[PDB]
DNA sequence: CCGACAGGCGCATCAG
DNA sequence: CTGATGCGCA
DNA sequence: GTCGG
């Protein structure tokens, strides 16, 4: 809230670009500027002021002149009163409708939820789901249910294999008090890098989730990870929880460093993390850290046997997962 | 100035 | 059918 | 939209 006009004023129009532009590297640019405004600790007096932050520029700075002094930014009230705009905007909320199906649905005459909810022969497995639980979508899972989701989760994994480890990801590993949704790390000995020798090893745990009415849909499927939808069991005389989005990702065991560091986030972390490291000479992705050499090759994988050891590679200091969110 | 800008899984489509 | 490309999302 | 080489 320090600067909140500011980074509202700032993720709005990182929302435009993506969603009505669909340009992807001006929303990144607006988030990474987002994102360095919200850590920064003095109410901004200035444009000149934010300019001194990296990813701030000339014309960023211009943007938080005109709010500073006016307490609004003409560039988005003309966005706000666009009807195509905010049709292509208001699509992409619904789970599995991106930038692209908006548009062609919006040229369509197809700009509503109801819209939508009488033309479900246009809609994909995906967009379905998401319609289907689109209010739902968009409540927050408090902290303590998602400590009910992980008990579920985990006693259910232990289940079909004592093997597996399940870990919680995302915000809630995080330590935030809520998350928008659930991103589950498995893994599992029989599967590492050099040798899967179980197969179904994500589908088991998937019908385990299923057959205990944890997991009520699917909305993608492989052999690696899986999309969905859970919901925790409710008592008697009372109201259902909201459906919810998880996540699950079946990562090689020798490789779950990478992994975890990976599914913590954030997503801007993550981003300002890989492109710290291109510009050290080293590639990381959800598996491993790799070196560069000069034609831009990958190098072989690094040894890793902690998420310290991926921060010390670039020259950061580890950095608690608390302290990676936004 | 001007080239990247993170990286890859699953689903869907198109050319052959 | 492969193989390549784009989407939506993580 | 922003940066750095
Ligand atoms: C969406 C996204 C996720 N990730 C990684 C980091 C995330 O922690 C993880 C998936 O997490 P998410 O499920 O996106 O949840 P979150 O961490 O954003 O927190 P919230 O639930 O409050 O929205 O995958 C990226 O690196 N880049 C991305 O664009
Ligand atoms: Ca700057
Ligand atoms: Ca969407
Ligand atoms: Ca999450
Ligand atoms: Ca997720
Ligand atoms: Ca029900």
């Amino acid at each position: 809230t320090l600067n909140g006009g500011i980074t509202d004023m700032l993720t709005e129009l990182a929302n435009f670009e993506k969603n009505v532009s669909q340009a992807i590297h001006k929303y990144n640019a607006y988030r990474k500027a987002a994102s360095v405004i919200a850590k920064y600790p003095h109410k901004i007096k200035s444009g000149a002021e934010a300019k001194k932050l990296p990813g701030v520029g000339t014309k960023i700075a211009e943007k938080i002149d005109e709010f500073l002094a006016t307490g609004k930014l003409r560039k988005l009230e003309k966005i706000r009163q666009d009807d195509t705009s905010s049709s292509i905007n208001f699509l992409t909320r619904v789970s599995g409708i991106g930038p692209s199906a908006a548009r062609k649905f919006v040229d369509e005459g197809i700009k509503t939820l109801e819209d939508l909810r009488k033309n479900e022969d246009k809609l994909n497995h995906h967009q379905r789901i998401g319609l289907k639980y689109f209010g739902d979508f968009e409540k927050r899972i408090p902290r303590e249910e998602m400590l009910q989701m992980q008990d579920i989760v985990l006693n259910e994994v232990k289940k079909v294999d004592s093997e597996y480890i399940a870990t919680v990801c995302g915000s809630f590993r995080r330590g935030a008090e809520s998350s928008g949704d659930m991103d589950v790390l498995l893994t599992h000995p029989s599967f590492t890098s050099e040798s899967t020798k179980q197969p179904k090893l994500l589908h088991q745990v998937v019908e385990q989730l299923q057959k205990v009415h944890f997991i009520t849909d699917t909305l993608s499927k492989g052999e690696t990870k899986f999309m969905g939808v859970c919901q925790l069991p409710s008592k008697n005389d009372e109201k259902e929880y909201p459906h919810r989005r998880i996540d699950i990702r079946l990562i090689p065991k020798d490789q779950y460093y990478c992994g975890v560091l990976y599914f913590t986030g954030s997503d801007i972390f993550n981003k300002n993390m890989r492109a710290h490291a291109l510009e050290k000479g080293f590639t990381i992705n959800e598996y491993t850290i790799r070196p560069l050499g000069v034609t831009g090759v990958a190098g072989e994988p690094l040894p890793v046997d902690s998420e310290k050891d991926i921060f010390d590679y670039i020259q950061w200091k580890y950095r608690e997962p608390k302290d990676r969110s936004e």
